[PDB]
């Protein structure tokens, strides 16, 4: 009697089958807890909604209408593979399983065809948009059996964030590709998040803002092109005030944030496929910088951080519109990156993916969620070959108009010794893509004076050695 | 009747057993393609030295004195362990395995206890020096059985590189240790490529420079602190004419140079244990940018970097020794970045890594040699538990000293749109790993808002949730 089974049940997981049951489907829900389970069916009660709590596996199985539909929200591990060697058991033919958890995408191709070994389809899908999104809409990003998909099709439509009367869904495409996007995004996420931590100790250092002038600019931002969900709550977050103390919450948090997770999948992909993601390095060295904190605190001993004194007569007239637009600029740079990365191994992997349907999605729903998503999608919209995001023809111009903004950011943070490595790399990466010849010539003939490698000429075709 | 045996006879192969045999060593040799195996017999011939080449693999193994030692210096692949197996089918307890290729870490160990169970002993070593540092001194890294190490001791240190009279070869530690440390060697060996092409275009571009100055500026740059094998070569590189045109052969090699090997072996495991190498990541970016030459001539076509003006209102008198200075100073950071890796790692695997005498036989035979590396090798003779190599007393003045040289650099690149990944982020990470307090706490908050990820005080025990 069920439309479709749900496992697991965090804060995300009671969300999202309220969020089903909200749009008149017939939701069974298991946890391993059952006290969880019965947690999930008060609220329900609460919002007038109707899910049926099972208290085993199986037992909730035999409620669904055929073909059987699961969605999996367990923690990744050792225990995603106990359930669905269970869910196995008493599928068939035209059953459909749905794993929600954020994977690698090699380990759902690996279960893509041990299910197909039971004629299962699997559908391996990312989800983002936290516990907020998971209850009200968030961006669904499904991949696998294009027969699972459309089974499932109307329940996503629904569920997912709406923006205009398109939904935050799209069929991926093949195998494992919808974990693999969800990663990029969490790399795009971790690039954003840095950017802006370092616009917050620029205003911070530089211009001298105190917290309530800090929240007032983010918000100003967000009116403009930086209309985003993290600037807005960047807005919200510094001028959150302690219960516990009269300090600015943000300024009694402490700052150890280590890189959990699908972060370093992506620069570990990034890595092996020699394409280069500079500004995720500097968003995860970032991160992993801030894990050493008793050894950071003993360096900053010997070397003396001193008050930073401002030049009198330096002109910042501009500065905070300067910041705005090198910000800007830098989310050009890196989303750049981010769609290179998904374009080459979506040819090496027979993918096929649409980057106009993948911005599309990431429009709502989604923590990277803003406007400016919404222009990379027309960018692919006016050409679907477009091969660098800042190749078409109106970030062109975005880039040759904001760039002295952003080198003017770079030249006052390095005066000043203020660390803004997501900046710096984004610079450097900018320069380097755009350079016809860089120095790798003098690289070349290095390695072939002491090893010999051979080297390649401007003029003439072959493999060349000096003797030097 | 041979002392020890060797299989691989590339140039580097042959050279090491000219080596070996000019120490008074009975050297028996093997190679696939035979007729390498008789060249090499023709150069010991004309080099009035005595080498003993097989056909076969196995007459190789049956003239090899008790306990038998074979090096092996195969191409990595399946080829490495095709001859294992084929070996192990010959050898008896006692017998010692050498692998001196450059080999991931993990491979080496699942070999050293597949060996084991036949009771032979295994030796992982890496080995740098090029083949001029095969025929006349390398650096050896061995590690593994400590057994086998001391019955190879001899050879060892009389084929090394000698440095005032001390081998450059030491007993790194247990089970593929070795193979580690020679791959942080390449990794380092990266860098310090990227730093010296960066310093060369700044000297090219800012300076205006012809190779000839630029030949003569590295020279003397040579003569003094900068003392090292790669800074002395590419002025070598930078003077060199081409015979099939009036150019400078080095303006005549074409620059598509990809990340190939142990260079993304270093980065892969940097990410994966989030110790953060900013520097690596420059390097590895930087060839792996090269490689899409097509893309980079189409991308320089619209964002034209016509004009390299530079504004006759700069301060240039002191500028290309500020450079000296800022190359000096990279080269003091990217360094703690390598050496920090190689402490930690060796404090997950419990190998008791010796980092003053990996800084000691780093001094002569390896590529990345310098006088550099004595004083590291000091700095940890000083102090024994040194965690951060620039926070030893006199690299800490060093820093001190030149780091504005550093910022110079730095800004008049910013300033002047030349690429400068390695020097932006050795300064980028140096402010970051000496700041005690990071904007991570705006990223810890902006996690807990979407995620419910909770965060930790600066003031009180515990996890906190936040309602924003």
């Amino acid at each position: 009697m069920c439309d479709i089974g749900l496992i697991g049940l965090a804060v995300m997981g009671q969300n999202l089958s309220l969020n089903i049951s909200s749009k008149g489907f017939k939701i069974g829900v298991y946890n391993r807890t059952y006290e969880r389970t019965e947690e999930t069916m008060k609220r329900a009660k609460e919002e007038n909604l109707v899910v049926y709590g099972y208290k085993t596996v199986e037992e909730l199985i035999n409620n669904l209408k055929k073909p059987r539909k699961v969605i999996l929200l367990i923690k990744a591990g050792p225990a995603v593979d106990e359930n669905i060697s269970n869910i196995l058991k008493h599928f068939e033919k035209g059953d459909i399983i749905i794993d929600g958890g954020n994977e690698w995408y090699i380990n759902s191709e690996r279960r893509i065809k041990l299910c197909k070994e039971k004629d299962v389809e699997y559908l391996a899908m990312g989800v983002s948009g936290g516990e907020a999104g998971a209850r009200y809409g968030c961006s669904f990003m499904p991949g696998g059996s294009k027969y699972a998909y459309d089974c499932v099709k109307e329940i996503l439509e629904k569920c997912s964030a709406q923006v205009g009367n398109s939904p935050c869904v799209t069929y991926i495409g093949p195998g494992s590709s919808g974990n693999y996007v969800k990663m990029v995004h969490n790399g795009i996420e971790y690039g954003d998040m840095q950017l802006i931590s370092e616009s917050y100790v620029i205003m911070k250092h530089i211009l001298k803002y105190d917290n309530q002038k800090l929240s007032e600019v983010f918000n100003k931002w967000n009116e403009g092109i930086l209309n985003s969900y993290l600037i807005e709550i960047t807005a919200n977050i510094l001028a959150k005030k302690d219960d516990l103390t009269n300090n600015y919450l943000v300024d009694m948090i402490l700052d150890i944030a280590g890189a959990k997770g699908t972060g370093k999948w992506t620069m570990l992909e990034a890595t092996e496929r020699g394409i280069p993601c500079p500004t995720m390095c500097a968003a995860l060295d970032a991160r992993n910088i801030s894990v050493f904190k008793e050894l950071r605190t003993k360096a900053e001993s010997n070397f003396n951080k001193d008050n930073i004194l401002i030049d009198p007569n330096e002109d910042l007239n501009d500065f905070e519109n300067d910041l705005l637009n090198a910000l800007y600029c830098c989310k050009i740079i890196s989303y750049t990156q981010g769609l290179f990365l998904l374009k080459q191994v979506s040819e090496e992997m027979n993918w096929k993916l649409n980057l106009g349907e993948i911005a599309r999605i990431w429009r709502g729903g989604c923590i990277i969620r803003a406007v400016f998503l919404d222009r990379i999608a027309n960018a692919y919209k006016n050409n679907e070959k477009l091969e660098l995001l800042f190749l078409d023809n109106e970030f062109s111009d975005d880039i040759k108009n904001k760039l002295p903004s952003l080198r003017k950011i770079v030249l006052m943070a390095t005066k000043y010794s203020i660390p803004i490595p997501a900046f710096s790399a984004s610079l450097a990466y900018f320069q380097m893509v755009t350079s016809q010849n860089l120095p790798l010539n003098l690289v070349q003939a290095q390695r072939d004076y002491f090893g010999s490698h051979t080297y390649r000429r401007t003029d003439r075709e072959g493999n060349y050695h000096t003797l030097w």
